[PDB]
């Protein structure tokens, strides 16, 4: 049923850009783009959670072609028009320190797709994973915990949720539940999508909840920079009700060191009930109910 690799890096959708919008707003920091994907002509189908591989042109250093790089899908399977003829990613333009020969360095894949323009031809394949697939249950618990460019996922959740589009054409899957979301981004400039996830939350104010960990803005109660992990101490015993509901699932996603934060976290709210954390921890990811996609 999930549709998977209807296309291969050997033979990939030659797909068209349509649109490359910027996300970070002026003060923030680095590049994110959310990026539209014309998919007419082919037949890629997905859904919400799945990622798809981008192949950038060029060789690498050593005269070998680029290989995929995958991006988590930021569209829900109707694309963001909702007209089944999109897709969308929401790409970070990778740069780093010195000690790696040269100045600053520029990753090959994430440069090409920040700086692609409309009508540009590019190499798609996929979809891809069955690991961050959103529940069928209309009253399911969603919590969502994500860092900069994680935010795409929960973008696919959240738009199929509780967009007036989504919803009437989702006759199927009318949200009654409750999802929570914490974000966390450098700066406010920097929270992906803010009009859009905070245009929700005013209109769902009893189905979403939406949390800002701002490093740069707000400090933890030890007078360090305030990161997700510190907002799900703050709301540990709230996080762990929610998780002991059988309905209720976990999402985390973004650039990997989030983990152990959150864990250290739940596992100090279990134990209160007598309950370990790390083996809960299991059950729920044979169960299905605990998600994760880092990078
Ligand atoms: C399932 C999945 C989903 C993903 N989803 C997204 C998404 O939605 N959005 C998004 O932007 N990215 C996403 N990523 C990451 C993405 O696939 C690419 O890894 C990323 O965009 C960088 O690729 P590149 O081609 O730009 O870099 P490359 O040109 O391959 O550069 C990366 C390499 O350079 C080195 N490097 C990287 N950072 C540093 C650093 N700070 N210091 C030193 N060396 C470093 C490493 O050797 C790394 O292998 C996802 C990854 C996975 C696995």
């Amino acid at each position: 049923d999930v549709p998977v690799n209807l296309y291969r890096p050997n033979a990939p959708f030659i797909g068209k850009v349509i649109s490359n919008e910027p996300l970070v707003k002026e003060g923030g920091i680095g590049i994110v783009q959310h990026i539209k994907f014309d998919l007419t002509g082919g037949n890629l189908k997905y859904i919400e959670g799945q990622s798809i591989g981008i192949i950038p042109p060029g060789v690498d250093k050593n005269g070998k072609p680029e290989k995929l790089r995958l991006y988590s899908i930021a569209s829900t399977r109707h694309g963001d028009d909702v007209d089944d003829k999109t897709i969308s990613l929401c790409v970070r333009q990778l740069e780093y320190k010195h000690p790696e020969s040269g100045e600053t360095v520029y990753g090959v894949c994430s440069t090409y797709l920040t700086h692609i323009e409309p009508g540009s031809e590019v190499k798609i394949t996929g979809p891809v994973g069955k690991e961050m697939l959103l529940p069928d249950d209309p009253e399911a618990n969603v919590i969502m915990l994500a860092t900069g460019t994680g935010i795409a996922p929960m973008r696919t959740y959240l738009w199929r949720m509780f967009k007036d589009a989504e919803r009437a054409a989702n006759p199927e899957y009318q949200f009654k539940g409750f999802s929570w979301l914490v974000f966390g981004v450098p700066t406010t400039p920097n929270i992906l999508y803010k009009e859009e996830l905070e245009e929700i939350q005013q209109k769902y104010p009893d189905n979403f909840r939406l949390t800002y960990a701002i490093s740069r803005e707000q400090k933890n109660p030890q007078g360090g920079r305030m990161y997700i992990q510190d907002r799900v101490a703050e709301h540990a015993d709230q996080l762990w009700q929610l998780i002991k509901n059988q309905k209720t699932h976990t999402y985390i996603c973004g650039p990997r060191g989030m983990e152990e934060g959150i864990d250290a976290a739940l596992s100090a709210a279990a134990a209160k009930e007598g309950v370990t954390w790390s083996d809960y921890q299991k059950d729920l990811k044979k169960a299905g109910r605990w998600h994760v996609e880092t990078y």
